[PDB]
């Protein structure tokens, strides 16, 4: 599962950053087919924000997803 994350990742990453912006997992979220609000989901990323940086890590990019439908 997780080299099919990996793909989903680079995907995922529009900017290029090299991780996930809370933007672009607003997008995740529509990509995935998760009904979500927009307070939902900034709710969902700051629980998978471990790091509270305000961005989630490519590790805890392959939890999220499993975490995330």
């Amino acid at each position: 599962s997780e080299e099919e994350l990996s793909e989903c990742f680079r995907i995922f990453d529009k900017d290029g950053n090299g991780f996930i912006d809370r933007e672009e997992f607003g997008d995740i979220i529509r990509l995935t087919g998760e009904q979500l609000t927009d307070e939902d989901v900034d709710e969902i990323f700051g629980d998978s924000d471990t790091d509270k940086n305000g961005r989630i890590d490519f590790d805890e990019f392959l939890k999220m997803m499993e975490n995330v439908q």
